[PDB]
């Protein structure tokens, strides 16, 4: 049965890349102030730059926006590394290639900011989706999705189709590529193959899930399942890497360096810090292996596994040469706050926010990066006991 593709008008509309994130382009204000807004399924925050700064192009300005309303209260927000410090109003907001609706929501209108913007990543705010829970100050201040949601007739779901182009690309290419998919109110049946498999949230703050069984090229990383989610699982389109919490990072890249033995790379490499480069077309995929990350299914006792291939966790990079070898660092890193699905992991998938019935569901990418003896893969069902007890405390 051929599948249908029924959100046309929002195929196709974010560009970007895992390693400086998605942007969705939106309006804010009255007449419309055009800006392009990193797409970050973990936080909760919709912030866009409001004053001068070295990485923007433009801003909003508030001071012409006849719909713009000031909540005469200061916001800060500190993510990973970057922060930024700003200013709560609210105002009329758009997604020109996205449903048909104005909704007027919060706006944090950044006045300073430490390592937010990134140098000709193309945008200049982000879109929190996540829960109100995580959203600064607290959370009074209602989410733009769930404004959205309650002054719409829009469903409460979104889904997002991320692609990876499996090769660098410079500040000019990411602005005339194609980088993905929002469908906001919906699934589309065209960005994906096979089934989707569904999680459960297991929490409404960040989108949290459990991670139940790892696997690096079919074997067990064999820990406690507690220490996958320690402190929490979260899918994460807002963060560049595969995240692992301390002691799975480094079982992982024990297994991973053991598996891909037939070649020595450095210790910057595996830190995530040094790129690895190859003579143009001859990327020792093979060599690396697939990744295997069981998910809690929603029947009782089940769960299904998403695989990702070295295409998904070797991030594309220039050298420094801009020569013709293919170059790549290593996308999986430690750390101190979690699991964090990033975007080098959604980039193989197809992977659905449904809110509604608190689930994430994922299948194989339409447009994942693979080569002709492997690909992605969503299966299941696979019967796993008091999966509960991965989930931690
Ligand atoms: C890389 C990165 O920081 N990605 C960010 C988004 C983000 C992207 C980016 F390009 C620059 C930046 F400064 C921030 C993402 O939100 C991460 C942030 O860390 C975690 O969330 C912490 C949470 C605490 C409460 C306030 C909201 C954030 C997990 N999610």
């Amino acid at each position: 049965p051929g599948r249908r593709g029924s959100f046309v008008e929002m195929v196709d509309n974010l560009r970007g890349k895992s390693g400086q994130g998605y942007y969705v382009e939106m309006t804010v204000g009255s007449p419309p102030q055009t800006l392009n807004i990193l797409v970050d399924t973990g936080s909760s925050n919709f912030a866009v730059g409001a004053a001068p700064h070295p990485f923007l192009h433009r801003y909003y300005q508030r001071q012409l926006s006849s719909t713009y309303r000031d909540l005469r209260k200061g916001v800060y927000v500190p993510y990973t590394q970057g922060k930024w410090e700003g200013e709560l109003g609210t105002d009329l907001v758009s997604i020109p290639h996205g449903p048909n609706v104005t909704v007027r929501a919060n706006i944090a209108a950044i006045t300073e900011s430490d390592k937010f913007f990134i140098n000709g990543s193309n945008w200049e705010g982000i879109l929190g989706l996540a829960y109100a829970e995580i959203a600064r100050p607290d959370d009074s201040l209602e989410p733009f999705f769930d404004s959205l949601v309650k002054q719409t007739h829009v469903p409460n779901l979104f889904s997002l189709q991320l692609c990876g182009a499996g090769f660098p690309l410079n500040q000019s290419e990411v602005l005339a590529s194609v980088g993905g998919s929002m469908i906001i109110g919906g699934i589309d049946h065209s960005l994906y193959t096979g089934s989707l498999w569904y999680t459960p949230i297991r929490r409404e703050w960040y989108y949290e899930v459990i991670i139940v069984r790892v696997e690096i090229n079919g074997q067990d990383l064999k820990m406690d399942c507690k220490e996958y989610n320690y402190d929490k699982s979260i899918v994460d389109s807002g963060t560049t890497n595969l995240r692992l919490p301390k002691k799975v990072f480094e079982a992982a890249v024990k297994s991973i360096k053991a598996a891909s033995s037939t070649e020595k790379f450095p210790d910057g490499f595996w830190l995530g810090e040094q790129l690895v480069c190859w003579q143009a077309g001859t990327t020792p995929w093979n060599i690396f292996p697939v990744i295997s990350l069981y998910l809690m299914g929603e029947v009782t006792n089940q769960s299904f596994r998403i695989t990702i291939l070295p295409q998904q966790y070797l991030r594309p990079v220039e050298d420094v040469a801009t020569s013709q070898d293919d170059c790549y660092k290593f996308a999986i890193s430690q750390s101190s706050t979690g699991t964090v699905m990033g975007a080098v992991i959604m980039e193989g998938f197809y992977v659905v926010f449904d809110r509604a019935r608190k689930r994430i569901g994922f299948a194989v990418s339409a447009c994942h990066v693979h080569d002709e003896f492997r690909t992605a893969a969503v299966e299941g069902p696979f019967v796993t006991l008091d999966m509960e007890d991965c989930g931690y405390n």
